[PDB]
C-alpha cells in the first residue's frame, strides 16, 4: 500500500474515534476528524424535508439530476451526521455523476433498531414519491450504514416496493456478535474497530433485542431478490469476514456479488482519499459500478 496509508494509521491510533468515553466525546471527536477534510467550492448542499427524514441533497457540477445514491453514513448506529459523510457524498457524487441524498436517520442509544431501518426506507421510498426513477437510483453505505443498505433493500423488497439498479456496502458492519474469525485474527492491524466498542454501540442500537435480528444483523436476513451489490472491505479489517460473510449469503440467495478486498487497507479507507490515494482509488471504482448499472 501507499506511504500514505502509514499517516491515516498513525491518526486513527491517536484520536481512537471509536473509544471515546462518552458517546457525545464520540459524536463530537468524528465531527472533529471530518471538519480536516473541507468541502470543495463547486459542491452545492441543499437541507431537504426527505419525508419526515432530515437530508441534504449533494450535488456537483457534472451531477446528472436524474441519477440518485441515497447514502447511509457509518458510525455503528450511534454517531455520524450530514457533517461527518458529506465529504464522502460529494467524491462519490463526483464519480458517479449523479446526486446524493444524504440522510440524517435516527441514531441509537436514542432511537434504537428499528428507527434506522424506518428512517431509511422513508427516505427511498420519499424519493420514488418526488420522481426519482428506481433504475436510476442506488443505496450506499458505509460500515453501519453498509449493514443498514442491506437491511433497507431486505425490507424494500418485503414491502414490494421496487428496488434500485445497485448497491455499495464500504466495510459493512452486518454481525452484531463480532463473531467473524478476523474480529481475532485481524484485531491487531485494524487501528480503528474492535470487539469492545462494536459490542458497545450494537447493544445501544439493539436496546436488549435479538442480536441476530435480520434487519439490525442483515449476515440473518433473507437477501433474495437483491439487486447487484459491490461490496469494498480493506483486509487489515477486523469487519474483513463481516463482507465475506455477506457475499457468501448474497450469492447463496442468487444476487449479482462483487466482493472487492482491498490488499492492507483499513475501515473505511475512502473515507482518508483527500490523503490517502487507494481512497480515492476505491472511489473511482464506486462511480464506475454505479454507472454500468444505470446504462
Amino acid at each position: 500500500a501507499s506511504e500514505a496509508l502509514t499517516m491515516i494509521v498513525n491518526l486513527l491510533r491517536s484520536q481512537r474515534p471509536l473509544q471515546e468515553p462518552t458517546v457525545e466525546q464520540m459524536r463530537a471527536g468524528l465531527e472533529a476528524m471530518a471538519q480536516m477534510s473541507p468541502l470543495p467550492a463547486d459542491v452545492e448542499l441543499t437541507t431537504v424535508d426527505a419525508g419526515g427524514v432530515p437530508g441534504a441533497w449533494v450535488r456537483v457540477p457534472e451531477s446528472d439530476p436524474d441519477r440518485v445514491v441515497l447514502y447511509l453514513h457509518g458510525g455503528g448506529y450511534v454517531i455520524g451526521s450530514i457533517r461527518t459523510h458529506r465529504d464522502l457524498a460529494q467524491r462519490i457524487a463526483r464519480a458517479a455523476r449523479c446526486r446524493v441524498l444524504l440522510i440524517d436517520y435516527r441514531l441509537a442509544p436514542e432511537h434504537p433498531h428499528p428507527a434506522a431501518v424506518e428512517d431509511s426506507t422513508r427516505a427511498y421510498r420519499w424519493l420514488l414519491e418526488t420522481g426519482s426513477d428506481p433504475k436510476r437510483m442506488a443505496i450506499a453505505g458505509d460500515s453501519a450504514g453498509g449493514g443498514l443498505t442491506v437491511a433497507t433493500l431486505v425490507a424494500l423488497r418485503d414491502a414490494g416496493v421496487p428496488l434500485p439498479a445497485a448497491a455499495v456496502c464500504l466495510s459493512p458492519w452486518v454481525d452484531l456478535e463480532g463473531i467473524g474469525e478476523s474480529m481475532t485474527t485481524k484485531a491487531a492491524v485494524d487501528p480503528m474497530v474492535q470487539r469492545e466498542p462494536l459490542l458497545r454501540m450494537a447493544s445501544m442500537y439493539l436496546a436488549g433485542q435479538d442480536p441476530r435480528t435480520p434487519l439490525a444483523a442483515p449476515l440473518y436476513a433473507d437477501l433474495r431478490g437483491l439487486p447487484p451489490l459491490l461490496i469494498q472491505v480493506g483486509t487489515a479489517e477486523t469487519l474483513l469476514d463481516d463482507s465475506v460473510r455477506l457475499a457468501e449469503r448474497a450469492r447463496a440467495a442468487g444476487v449479482q456479488v462483487t466482493l472487492e478486498p482491498w490488499e492492507d487497507m483499513i475501515h473505511v479507507w475512502q473515507a482518508f482519499a483527500a490523503m490517502l490515494p487507494e481512497g480515492q482509488q476505491a472511489i473511482e471504482r464506486i462511480g464506475e459500478f454505479l454507472r454500468q448499472h444505470w446504462q
